[PDB]
């Protein structure tokens, strides 16, 4: 990297450069190794990540733990597939690795939104009718490129997030929120029919019912990008659930918070899901606005205890694409 050089021109040079792949590794290398972390926003089990900036420009550090070098490889893997790259996707920039043995030190550096995640954005603020579209429809657009299939020179296959949450979805400067987290994420090659996977994954509480009373089927690529709605569906919930229309704008809370007892167990949410078949108690005073019911629509033509029953991802896409022309 020469002198002078910004973290602008790299990224620039890189979408317009040949192909629409990653930064070289050399310079990813060059990259990691020259940031200059500031301070610890935020951790987990995954490691935890910080801020940090490279020449002057902010960037996201995920630093993991040793122990835990697989979710750091398939992240890594990931982010860097052939060509997927939308607005509502997480920027990648680099990863890197430095010691020997327990102390190895694995890192992915992205892009900085001073923001953070929606479960954070969600309880320091209360959205417009306006936003809660932009919000929700990102989400969508998101959710949607990640399951589109291409194919081709280098199509990238249909991936799917396999634990959509409050948490991983962050929201820029723009009110645009944009996926993240891709670790437990599977990849689906369409020329082969294949899927680099392997058992029950993801956060225990947006769980889908067909992952919480086991009865879900693996083989076929959907029950996943299905399982990828439902948990979308809980998270419009939310989205909504803080939205303000002249005065009353409920608490944000988490899905099936007064059902089952904070951090949630597989037990314990399979009679509320799979059994009672229950499902986050919409507000009467719902049916006010012609958006605000749109959703209400969605979030339950998602609650399907029903795999292929729920709405496609395209769709919701499409949908609120709509409802953004006519509205505002
Ligand atoms: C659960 C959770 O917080 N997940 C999570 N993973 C990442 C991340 C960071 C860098 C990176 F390279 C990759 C691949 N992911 C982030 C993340 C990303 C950007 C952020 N910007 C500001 C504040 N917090 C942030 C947090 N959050």
């Amino acid at each position: 990297i020469s002198e002078g050089t910004t973290l602008k021109d790299l990224i620039y040079d890189m979408t317009t450069s040949g192909s629409g792949s990653g930064l070289p590794l050399l310079v990813q290398r060059t990259i990691a190794r020259t940031i200059v972390l500031q301070e610890s926003i935020g951790k987990g089990r995954f490691g935890e990540v910080w801020r940090g900036k490279w020449r002057g420009e902010e960037v996201a550090v995920k630093i993991f733990s040793s122990r835990e070098e697989r979710s750091w490889f398939r992240e890594a893997e990931i982010y860097q597939t052939v060509m997927l790259r939308h607005e509502n996707i997480l920027g990648f920039i680099a990863a890197d690795n430095k010691d020997n043995g327990t102390w190895t030190q694995l890192w992915l550096v992205s892009d900085y939104h001073e923001h953070g995640s929606l479960f954070d954005y969600l309880n320091r603020y209360t959205v417009t009718v306006e936003g809660m579209i932009k919000l929700a429809l990102s989400t969508a657009s998101g959710l949607a490129h990640l399951h589109m299939e291409i194919v081709g020179t280098q199509g990238k296959p249909a991936i799917a997030h396999r634990d959509l949450k409050s948490k991983n979805i962050l929201v820029k400067k723009n009110g645009t929120c944009c996926i993240a987290d891709l670790g437990l994420a599977v990849r689906h090659d369409s020329a082969t029919d294949t899927i680099d996977i392997n058992h029950r994954v993801g956060t225990k509480r947006y769980m889908a019912p067909e992952v919480l009373d086991d009865s879900i089927n693996m083989k076929h690529f959907e029950s996943f990008k299905r399982a990828d709605i439902y948990a979308m569906g809980l998270v419009f919930w939310e989205i909504a659930r803080r939205c303000s229309i002249g005065g009353i704008h409920e608490d944000y809370q988490l899905p099936y918070y007064d059902l089952v007892p904070s951090d949630p167990s597989v037990e314990e949410m399979r009679k509320v899901v799979c059994e009672q078949k229950l499902r986050p108690n919409i507000p009467n005073r719902w049916q006010s606005c012609e958006a605000l019911r749109v959703m209400a629509k969605i979030m339950r033509e998602c609650w399907y205890a029903n795999g292929a029953a729920r709405l496609t991802a395209l769709r919701i896409k499409k949908t609120l694409s709509q409802l953004s022309q006519q509205e505002g």
